[PDB]
């Protein structure tokens, strides 16, 4: 069926949950041996979701490559994504390490570092210019560059410096800091205007490395986020748009990463933001 008549459709007998439970029967099953190794137990936020060996994203380390980070790579839309949890306290290193090797211009985060009064990200960014970072056990640097602070999303530019090479880099952190401790948006309209300034940034061309985004568990609002861009750019490249069909799409990115979209309330907000931003792109 199109998509905004199953909408309706859906809407009027009710069965969000009923969609949403068959999405989780039919979605894939793939190992995921080295993230459940005793030596990796602190490096998992949360023990129930973890990425598959066979696309985790290894470290250029031989001591422990292991990071809880997936490589998404959806074949027709020519877009790929690293979706990775927030980092814990003693993964931050890691985490500016592979953004390092997988030479990605742009971070995606879709969380606040505290929710509902607990911390759900270490502070992996520095929050003055003066005050800069280093990783001493991955040999990094990171400074603020700039920040520009709206309603909805705050920007930083950032500089990662690999010490060891003295090479840098200008890193764009996108932090959409205004999703609801419970529940999801009424409205897709500020997602949809993040999703396009991250778009307009460069950061997901192909001229680079993969974009990393990430929320809590990297699966969510994440799964969300990478949903809604690869629904849009089908619908643009396709001679007929309304063959698009979310949920073999998003069928397809669970053959990647577990559990992409947690729940029915955000399988049903991202109909929602594909169908108004169908209508914006022309
Ligand atoms: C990193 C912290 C930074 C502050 N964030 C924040 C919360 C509410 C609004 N409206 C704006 C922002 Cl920038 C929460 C997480």
């Amino acid at each position: 069926m199109e998509m905004e008549k199953e909408f309706e459709q859906i809407d009027k007998s009710g069965s969000w949950a009923a969609i949403y439970q068959d999405i989780r029967h039919e979605a894939s099953d793939f190992p995921s041996r080295v993230a459940k190794l005793p030596k990796n137990k602190n490096r998992n936020r949360y023990r129930d979701v973890s990425p598959f060996d066979h696309s985790r994203i290894k470290l250029h380390q031989e001591d422990n490559d292991y990071i809880n980070a997936s490589l998404i790579k959806m074949e027709e839309a020519q877009r790929s994504y690293i979706l990775t949890q927030g980092p814990l306290p003693n993964t931050v290193g890691h985490f500016w390490e592979m953004v390092w090797e997988q030479k990605s211009r742009g971070v995606v985060m879709l969380n606040r570092v505290m929710e509902k009064g607990s911390l759900k990200c270490a502070q992996y960014w520095p929050q003055k210019e003066e005050k800069e970072m280093i990783f001493e056990d991955t040999n990094l640097k990171l400074t603020l560059i700039s920040e520009d602070i709206k309603s909805y999303y705050t920007v930083r530019q950032l500089e990662l410096e690999n010490l060891t090479t003295q090479e840098t880099r200008e890193i764009l952190h996108f932090h959409y800091t205004t999703w609801p401790d419970f529940g999801v948006p009424e409205s897709p309209a500020s997602f949809l205007n993040f999703l396009f300034k991250v778009r307009e940034s460069g950061s997901l061309s192909p001229e680079h490395g993969p974009v990393v985004v990430h929320c809590s568990a990297g699966i969510g609002r994440s799964g969300t986020f990478c949903l809604a861009d690869t629904c849009l750019l089908l619908m643009d490249k396709r001679k007929d748009p309304s063959s698009v069909d979310i949920k073999k799409v998003l069928l397809e990115m669970r053959k990647f990463r577990m559990g992409l979209i947690q729940t029915a309330d955000q399988l049903r907000f991202s109909y929602l933001a594909v169908i108004e931003g169908a209508k914006f792109i022309m």
